[PDB]
C-alpha cells in the first residue's frame, strides 16, 4: 500500500470531518480505518483521503497501537488545539490528486 501525508488546513475548513472505524491495539486487529467523510471539511477538501484508507498517524501519535475509543478521544482533542493537522494514511481506500483541468 501507498503511504501518503497530508497537512490539512484546519483555520480554513473548521472541522476534521471524518469517521473512523476498526482498532490497532491488540495483537491480530487489522488496522483503524477511515469510514467516511463529511463534505466541506478539512479532509474532504483536501481530496486525498478516502474511505477505507488506513489511518497510521495523526501529527506525531501512532495510530497503528490504539483502540477505537483511544482514536477517538485523540482525534477529538487535536482537532481543539491550536496548531497542524497532519494525517499520514496508507491508501487501502483508492487518492483524488489535483489535477488541472485545463489552460490558455
Amino acid at each position: 500500500m501507498n503511504i501518503i501525508t497530508v497537512t490539512l488546513n484546519m483555520e480554513k475548513y473548521n472541522f476534521l470531518g471524518i469517521s473512523i472505524v476498526g482498532q490497532s491495539n491488540e495483537r491480530g486487529d487489522g488496522g483503524i480505518y477511515i469510514g467516511s467523510i463529511m463534505k466541506g471539511g478539512a479532509v474532504a477538501a483536501d481530496g486525498r483521503i478516502e474511505p477505507g484508507d488506513m489511518l497510521l498517524q495523526v501529527n506525531d501519535m501512532n495510530f497503528e497501537n490504539m483502540s477505537n475509543d483511544d482514536a477517538v478521544r485523540v482525534l477529538r482533542d487535536i482537532v481543539h488545539k491550536p496548531g497542524p493537522i497532519v494525517l499520514t494514511v496508507a491508501k487501502s481506500g483508492g487518492s483524488g490528486n489535483e489535477v488541472w483541468i485545463d489552460g490558455p
